[PDB]
């Protein structure tokens, strides 16, 4: 499997998201444990704009291992592709829960308030943001 994986990953580094995808698979059924491989997966189905497989793989990522802040946030960022709002609110509020101090997740949070329209929201989260980042 690690082989495989390192594969996989020599490829995603080079931009070649289908090639990584292919070796990244055959890593996955030979050993499915590791969370982090899952993951991986899931980016490079993201990187190709295949939100709904990026799903899939980070869902299972976080099966694995719920404490990776990195998984529930580009978990929102998928369903904020698809347009899907009020799940990436839920991921991105998870993902903030486990560590508050991006300020690009916290803009991201107050993105996905203003698509809705829930500007109140978008303002709080936008000044979280500015608060630690201000040069944007
Ligand atoms: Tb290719
Ligand atoms: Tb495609
Ligand atoms: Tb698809």
């Amino acid at each position: 499997a690690e082989a495989w994986y390192n594969l996989g990953n020599a490829y995603y580094k080079q931009g070649d998201y289908d090639e990584a995808i292919e070796y990244y698979q055959k890593a996955l059924e030979l050993d499915p444990r590791s969370a982090e491989a899952w993951y991986n997966l899931g980016n490079a189905y993201y990187k190709q704009g295949d939100y709904d497989e990026a799903i899939e793989y980070y869902q299972k990522a976080l099966e694995l291992d719920p404490r990776s802040a990195e998984a529930w946030y580009n978990l929102g960022n998928a369903y904020y592709k698809q347009g899907d709002y009020d799940e990436a609110i839920e991921y991105y509020q998870k993902a903030l829960e486990l560590d508050p101090r991006s300020a690009e997740a916290w803009y991201n949070l107050g993105n996905a308030y203003y698509k809705q329209g829930d500007y109140d929201e978008a303002i709080e989260y936008y000044q979280k943001a500015l608060e630690l980042d201000p040069r944007s």
